[PDB]
């Protein structure tokens, strides 16, 4: 386990690291963080949306994983949502981002209430999957715009979303606003 020096050393280090069919949560986690964000290597991916957050693919592992990028405008932020059985790991590339985390809802309609809220700030890496709960992101920064890299395992096109009043979760799919530096249709 070797600190990266770039996003490209990253993202080869993970190839290594998820080469077998189970992953060392701990290990991962580490290497993302001991990662420096350094512009320069990600600007190709830092699209930004007026409107919302977009999702940037970077790398697809293999299969064993999505690597993507996440743009974060002022006042951004996703739904409350759960990660569809998979391993989620969130470094921030830039700016703060505020997470939420969500206990899974009875099956009786009610408000879900917050576990905890905690500040991401700048290189931190947190994991999260469905075991520990649900959670929402959010760039509540006025004047900052956040990024984030995401890494996802395995991959997934789909989760849900909840509705904080009720519990009651919908379907979503998820999109790529651009996949190796290229803008979608
Ligand atoms: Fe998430």
């Amino acid at each position: 386990l070797l600190k990266p020096r770039t996003l490209a050393d990253l993202i080869r280090i993970l190839h290594e690291l998820f080469a077998g069919d189970e992953v060392n949560v701990e290990e991962v986690q580490a290497v993302l963080e001991a990662y420096e964000s350094n512009p320069a290597d990600w600007a190709l991916y830092a699209k930004f949306d007026q409107y919302r957050y977009t999702r940037n693919l970077v790398d697809q592992g293999n299969g064993k994983f999505n690597l993507m990028i996440l743009c974060w405008g002022e006042g951004h932020g996703s739904s409350i949502h759960d990660h569809t059985d998979s391993h989620c790991f969130l470094k921030l590339l830039q700016g703060n981002l505020k997470e939420t985390l969500f206990d899974w809802p009875d099956k009786k309609s009610n408000e879900m209430i917050k576990k905890s809220e905690r500040t991401l700030r700048e290189n931190q890496c947190a994991y999260i999957n469905d075991s520990i709960g649900l959670h929402r992101v959010e760039n509540v920064s006025h004047t900052e715009p956040a990024v984030s890299l995401h890494l996802y395992s395995p991959p997934f096109d789909t989760c849900h979303a909840f509705d904080q009043r009720t519990g009651h979760k919908n379907k979503v799919t998820m999109t790529f606003h651009s996949k190796f530096g290229i803008r979608t249709p």
